DNA sequence: CGGGCATGCCC
DNA sequence: CGGGCATGCCC
């Protein structure tokens, strides 16, 4: 019945994790102490879907954005009017897209009304521990009339082919202009006041 | 055969001129210095128009905007994407409005593509020297995708019914939540670094 | 590139 | 209300 998906960590029985390659002026760089991705919009932001089991044939890998803060959750994470009207396959609307993947879906859910972005799972090649994705964050944290200054969080769930929860898993994104600035900025607030 | 209306001062015959009241988080405030208006969007920014002779009968007040800086001054002055959705008789797209008219008119060029608010002149009351007409600018001047921070002069035309130019004069417009701070800043620039 | 200005807003 | 943070950008 909530028209909120739901944020918690379930690492599940395929022992699901997310992953981040180590990196101002960065176009992308993330926190472990924040659990937290600092990117530049229309850059590669990539994710790692690291599993200690391998999932099922037709198995899918689904995005979707949630406003952080209780205050905003039930609001619709969406493309501001600026950037929805300077815009391959993804609708203006949607806040995150794929690069590089020829069975990219994107979908607007008809009841909850939320965008996500869908593309399968594909295991690692021989000698790899990981599968990469590379998304695309479409406007700034800080977009009038988008997300507008207002913290998201980014929800990776893999889904098999019925449409069984796999796992789950999270991560707070800044897009913004000055990654690595950001991130030193917030990192000292932590340790000075948190 | 230009596309970009003047902006050259020009009283006259009849005597124009425009003139403005006396005033941090005050909603606007005129400088003198720097012949610029400094107000909060889509709130009333009182102008008087002076006349030494009085205008024919069915003389028209036109308003527009410009961009002041020469690389700007062949683009047209915008409603911002998120503004114009968030939108009485005037066409979102629109920056100017007059509030408090029953006879404003909107026109959009069909030549030039520029937007321009439009009003009867009225002659001041018995025992008046200037006419008012309430001016709103429905962006700040930093509006993503609209005025994106560059500076707009407002040039205001009398107008005979027949078409006849009788007078143009301009202010610089800058659009900010804070007037007063944004002035007292701008002021002491001028008088530092000028 | 990094230093520092910008400018709406602080929940 | 004013002090000062914010955060894309400096032409
Ligand atoms: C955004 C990511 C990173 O974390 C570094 C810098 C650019 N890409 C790849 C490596
Ligand atoms: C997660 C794995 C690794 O450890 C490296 C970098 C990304 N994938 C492939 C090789
Ligand atoms: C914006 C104008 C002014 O200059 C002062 C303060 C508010 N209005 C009327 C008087
Ligand atoms: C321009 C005139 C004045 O001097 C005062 C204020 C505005 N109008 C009417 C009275
Ligand atoms: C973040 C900061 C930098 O380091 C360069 C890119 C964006 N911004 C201006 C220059
Ligand atoms: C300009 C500044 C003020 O003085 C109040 C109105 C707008 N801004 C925040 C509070
Ligand atoms: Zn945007
Ligand atoms: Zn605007």
């Amino acid at each position: 019945s909530s028209s909120v998906p739901s944020q918690k960590t379930y690492q599940g029985s395929y022992g699901f994790r997310l992953g981040f390659l180590h990196s101002k002026s960065v176009t992308c760089t993330y926190s472990p102490a924040l659990n937290k991705m600092f990117c530049q919009l229309a850059k590669t932001c990539p994710v790692q879907l690291w599993v200690d089991s391998t999932p099922p044939p037709g198995t899918r890998v689904r995005a979707m954005a949630i406003y952080k803060q209780s205050q905003h959750m039930t609001e619709v994470v969406r493309r501001c009017p600026h950037h929805e009207r300077c815009s391959g396959l993804a609708p203006p609307q949607h806040l995150i897209r794929v690069e590089g993947n020829l069975r990219v879906e994107y979908l607007d859910d008809r009841n909850t009304f939320r965008h996500s972005v869908v593309v399968p799972y594909e295991p690692p090649e021989v000698g790899s521990d990981c599968t990469t994705i590379h998304y695309n964050y479409m406007c700034n944290s800080s977009c009038m009339g988008g997300m507008n200054r207002r913290p998201i969080l980014t929800i990776i769930t893999l889904e098999d082919s019925s449409g069984n929860l796999l796992g789950r898993n999270s991560f707070e994104v800044r897009v913004c202009a000055c990654p690595g600035r950001d991130r030193r900025t917030e990192e000292e607030n932590l340790r000075k006041k948190g």
